[PDB]
């Protein structure tokens, strides 16, 4: 399961925000884009899959995704489509830094930084991108 | 390298301007097309990388995109060390890597991120060797 993500969306001041987790570790990339269409979707599929090594998305089964140019980008970059916690919570902490910034945009990606930076737990925790890297890292043997 | 140290590049072509971060340590790279190399654009793509991965350090190449204030106030706020005209291939290896893919994207930025994934994915030296994806992430994982 080092492969798995799970993206969805979030409508937000008319603006859409794609967001991906990492299902093993919690941690987050999000894009903002004028609208839920199949050029923006294929366009972050491929912007993650060359960040990350990425074998499977599960989605919403929205017809962003039944796209040719997805399907094309999926076929290129080797992504498998198929098909909250942490998606709530992104909401949460936009939410807490939204006054922080003019633009939506800004707010989100403070939100991403705060999520996967934030240690849990106490001494001895990880966050969100100390746990995918470790995943990553002990999977490269 | 220091595993936190980025250098930050830019590259044109066809009249758009491509932000490349590059991970000095392992090669690893991450680039975006933006407008035009302006404070807010610039400011967006550093926080962006910073959210993603973490930035201890960034080598500019002083440009105005950096001496604005909006980007000064996000490096500040990501806990960046700005680092302005500290220092070039790999601009070129890029660009010859876009050459390649060119004809399968209707659209530029298409093909930028089509070569930041055969570049990140590419084995550097050998058949026992590694990719840059694999070098970033076996030098910053602490545990
Ligand atoms: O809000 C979008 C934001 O992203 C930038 C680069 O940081 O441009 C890219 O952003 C999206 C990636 O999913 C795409 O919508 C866009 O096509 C792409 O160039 C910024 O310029 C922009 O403000
Ligand atoms: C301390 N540290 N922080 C990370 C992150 C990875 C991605 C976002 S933050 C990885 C390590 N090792
Ligand atoms: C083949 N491969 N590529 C990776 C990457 C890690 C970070 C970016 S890409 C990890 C593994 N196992």
């Amino acid at each position: 399961s080092p492969g798995i993500w799970q993206l969805d969306c979030t409508h937000l001041e008319g603006k859409v925000i794609l967001v991906a987790v990492h299902v093993a570790s919690g941690y987050i990339e999000a894009e903002v884009i004028p609208a839920e269409t199949g050029q923006e979707t294929a366009y972050f599929l491929l912007k993650l899959a060359g960040r990350w090594p990425v074998k499977t998305v599960h989605t919403d089964n929205g017809s962003n995704f039944t796209s040719t140019t997805v399907k094309a980008a999926c076929d290129w970059a080797g992504i498998k489509q198929e098909d909250e916690s942490m998606n709530k919570e992104l909401k949460k902490i936009i939410g807490q830094v939204r006054d922080q910034a003019e633009h939506l945009k800004t707010a989100v990606q403070m939100a991403v930084f705060i999520h996967n930076h934030k240690r849990k737990g106490g001494i001895g925790g990880y966050s969100a991108g100390e746990r995918i890297v470790d995943i990553i890292a002990t999977d490269i043997q």
